[PDB]
């Protein structure tokens, strides 16, 4: 019996809308070197992204309606094109939810419910905070260190945050009783939140097996003769993420604080609670198990390389462990929604990037870096370089497209203009690293922490892009007073 | 606070991995010019479909399960395997989810959920049932009727299905009390669900716009010298499905009764329950308009190939209107679980079966079969094949591929054998329409009204075999007797 209809947010079409219209009509005024459709899809692109921030139709609905716009106006078909010869010339919509990220992120929701359920995660929980719950900043930088030391050995940022450490700040908000989509979002969730986020960028930085773009930037600069190193990175990346890990939870806890900062009595009180937990039981321990067995194949990864061990496969795994054991049901991981939001979302925003692409955009704007600086000293060339190669992750969903494409096209322009090769690549990778502290579909990390609800979208946003700023000053500056010092140049 | 793991099936793993370890170590005897990796496909595929029918780690669990020994020993990676040149030579686990046929069925779940909100179903479960309510097999009957005319226009009986009949169906059972996955399903859901999968198996005999398979054996045909077209089959595929409507009904009220057979006050009954409901609504009305829309498109998508009507983008674009709209929030549409499921199960079998047709088990069949039957009277051959065309569909779930790859081979040996040409087409054809009536999964109509609870799965099978036998005795002699009347020959 249903008689009116639901609540839905018009006004936030407005700025989509316009924007997209607006670039439309300019499309014949284009740039120019640039192809119709790539503009079409560039200001379709970006009247999505106007939506996701303005939250008409939450980012599932609103990416759903510019994927439908997309096929609308001729710039994607629904089934993959192909050219005869079995090549896939043109992507459907369709085929963009057979992605690994998203489906990562999906089974590890999953797991989540299943710690969450057993009763791990709130164990692990008051296990934190009676070790370091007074002074929440503690919490903070207990998770940081948590992240640093995983960095080196699981190689997916999207492991690392959906199947360690967002448990673990879902379990100490919700023990501080920090709900999210809620006003109580801001006593300790946030905080841990975006904390969380800027630890997983802070260990991607420290080790090149801390995601996949730095191992293509490996490729990259062994393509232009340079070889990047486990032990010469780390070197590199010693200082300046020690910096950082000193001053960004700081700047953090003064710009974003922890509305409920001290806790006088943590430890008696996580005792308490504990021991009226009971000892361990069985469920717990069996998710335990799968969960030791998780990150074992996730670190076995970066050694083996095989389709058993894909980062993904292992979640998949590990969701049908939980079934066939009884921990976790199938109606359990049906209605886990955030799952299947950040699928079809997710996946939505990758596709229309790779369409972005494809069509001849980012060619187009590397070509016009590419013939426009001429004439400078490299250093001015090497900030503006990391400026773009900064700011146009914006255009991006993915961090390795990113970098496959625009990192040696950079990379050579610096070489050029006079600029030595290993500062510039190692600063290249750190600016690729960093690039995450844009957006909400940056990467994976940030796709999963970005829409639990605990942080907004325009904090966010504002949040990260302060800290980019000081992030690239950190690397910048003080990375090349290191690697001049170390014997880089 | 979870104390006791979930019930979990033990027992139904025995049939399942007893089946599949003994086809493995049957595997060096195999049958011979064929391939350890399609034996071992084709073990893992029968557990898998053992596996359906014990339930244990209901549908959605086994096949992820299955999935994951696919994975496992070595027959299906993660990411597709490219061959440098562009070309996808092996599929991988996550490029399955990308397929048409599930995201439509999933959307045409989520519209049916609009339409069950929105009050639109009950209103049309009580029209109909004032209009032919009483003596049920009046409403088998009519819906039988609705999907005949509905088969000239609409050429998915995917969409037929979750679209129209499906709602039409839940709704009347919802007005009987017949709720699925319990004792009440006998009542009236059950009957109804069989006729409606059936009614849709008649129809899509009819008209040769009925659905692809068709349009591939008129392909096909026209490759061998035959041209179908739509006078011609509907002038042939009258007769038979004459008796099929008169008889196929009979049989199923007589076996599989509607244990709530009488109604001798439906009129004043849906009288009542209408006039209680009110004047129609605007969130139906909308409701209305979008599903109106739907089916225009759907309609249009038969003389107009254009991606912008894929029969699934259009299920796309109403739930986006949807939620544009009011009447379907996002919420409504993320905790609609059976949509969830279809996809991931129905995905992952059509891409095992699609594994069963790369790595060489279908060819060597029809190899087999070309190369078995050698001197016989071309009668006793067209019995085989078509014996062999209906039971060889329990090893596909596309419906397409099926005849892609067992329709010209067949029909070549049968003209090979002295067999008229046009008889051979019909009746493969005919055979290939009919395959519908043996699995789970043969097609989307059958994955969606099978696993409503409504009808179990054992009834199924046992039924569909029934039905098939009778269907292929009503096809192959009336229809060869019509054929020979009307100049086929
Ligand atoms: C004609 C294209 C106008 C721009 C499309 C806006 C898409 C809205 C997505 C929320
Ligand atoms: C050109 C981008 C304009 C985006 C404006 C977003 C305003 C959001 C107000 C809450
Ligand atoms: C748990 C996955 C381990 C699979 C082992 C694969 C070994 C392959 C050797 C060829
Ligand atoms: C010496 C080249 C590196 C300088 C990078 C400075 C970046 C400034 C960010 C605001
Ligand atoms: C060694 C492979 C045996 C096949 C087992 C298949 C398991 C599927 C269970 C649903
Ligand atoms: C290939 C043999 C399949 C056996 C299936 C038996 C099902 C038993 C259900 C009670
Ligand atoms: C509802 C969308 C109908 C299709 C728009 C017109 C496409 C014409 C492309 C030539
Ligand atoms: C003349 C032969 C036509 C084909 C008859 C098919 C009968 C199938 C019997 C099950
Ligand atoms: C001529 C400069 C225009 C650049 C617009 C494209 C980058 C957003
Ligand atoms: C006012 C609702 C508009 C919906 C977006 C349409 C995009 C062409
Ligand atoms: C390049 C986009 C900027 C993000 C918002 C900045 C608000 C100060
Ligand atoms: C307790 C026996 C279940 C084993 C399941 C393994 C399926 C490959
Ligand atoms: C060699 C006899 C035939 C075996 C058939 C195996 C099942 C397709
Ligand atoms: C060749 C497969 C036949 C299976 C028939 C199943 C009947 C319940
Ligand atoms: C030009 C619009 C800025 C937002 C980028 C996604
Ligand atoms: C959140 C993972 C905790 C596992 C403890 C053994
Ligand atoms: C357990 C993974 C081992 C891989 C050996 C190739
Ligand atoms: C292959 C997983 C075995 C676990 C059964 C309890
Ligand atoms: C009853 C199991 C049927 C096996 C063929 C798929
Ligand atoms: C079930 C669809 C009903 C639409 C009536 C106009
Ligand atoms: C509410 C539907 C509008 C679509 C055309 C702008």
């Amino acid at each position: 019996a249903m008689k009116t209809l639901e609540k839905v947010n018009y006004k936030g079409f407005i700025w989509p809308l316009a924007v997209g219209i607006v670039l439309w009509l300019i499309t014949p005024w284009r740039p120019g070197g640039l192809s119709v459709q790539a503009w079409e899809m560039f200001a379709i692109f970006v009247a999505t992204i106007v939506g996701c921030i303005t939250k008409p139709l939450p980012i599932g609905g609103t990416t759903l309606l510019g994927m439908v716009v997309t096929v609308l106006v001729g710039l994607a078909p629904v089934k993959d094109v192909v050219n005869s010869k079995g090549v896939v010339i043109q992507t459907g919509i369709l085929s963009s939810f057979g992605n690994s990220a998203a489906w990562l992120i999906a089974m590890a929701f999953i797991m989540a419910h299943g710690i969450s359920k057993t009763g791990l995660g709130n164990r692990v929980a008051y296990v934190m905070i009676e070790k370091f719950g007074k002074r929440s900043i503690g919490i903070g930088y207990a998770i940081t260190g948590l992240e640093l030391m995983m960095g080196a050995l699981i190689p997916s940022n999207s492991a690392r945050t959906g199947g360690v450490t967002w448990p673990v700040v879902e379990s100490i908000s919700k023990s501080y009783d920090s709900k999210p989509n809620d006003p109580s979002r801001k006593k300790i969730g946030a905080y841990l939140d975006f904390m969380a986020f800027h630890a997983n960028i802070l260990s991607t930085a420290l080790f090149i097996t801390g995601a996949a773009p730095n191992l293509v930037a490996q490729q990259m600069a062994a393509q232009k003769g340079y070889q990047m190193s486990w032990v010469s990175w780390f070197w590199a990346a010693l200082v300046p993420v020690l910096v950082a890990t000193v001053i960004i939870p700081l700047v953090i806890y003064k710009m974003y604080p922890p509305e409920v900062k001290e806790t006088p009595n943590a430890k008696n009180w996580a005792d308490d609670k504990l021991k009226e937990m009971g000892p361990i039981s069985k469920p717990e321990k069996i998710m335990a198990t799968v969960f030791c067995l998780a990150i074992l194949l996730w670190v076995l990864s970066g050694f083996f390389k095989i389709p058993q061990l894909d980062s993904a496969f292992v979640a998949f795994l590990a969701v049908t462990l939980l079934l066939i054991t009884g921990v976790l049901s199938m109606e359990d991981a049906l209605h886990e929604t955030g799952a299947w939001n950040i699928l079809i979302w997710l996946s939505i925003l990758i596709f229309m990037a790779g369409k972005l692409i494809s069509y001849g955009f980012i060619a187009w704007f590397a070509k016009f870096i590419q013939s426009e600086v001429h004439g400078i000293n490299w250093g001015l060339v090497l900030v503006v370089l990391i400026l773009l190669m900064f700011y146009t992750h914006y255009f991006f969903a993915s961090g390795t497209a990113h970098m496959t494409a625009l990192y040696l096209p950079f990379l050579t322009v610096a070489t050029a203009m006079g600029a030595p090769l290993g500062l510039s690549a190692m600063l290249l990778a750190f600016t690729g690293v960093i690039n995450a502290s844009t957006t909400h579909y940056a990467n994976g990390p940030a796709s999963i922490l970005a829409t639990t609800g605990y942080v907004k979208q325009s904090e966010w946003w504002k949040m990260n892009f302060i800290l980019g700023l000081i992030y690239m000053v950190i690397f910048g500056i003080v990375g090349t007073i290191w690697m001049k010092i170390i014997g880089i140049w």
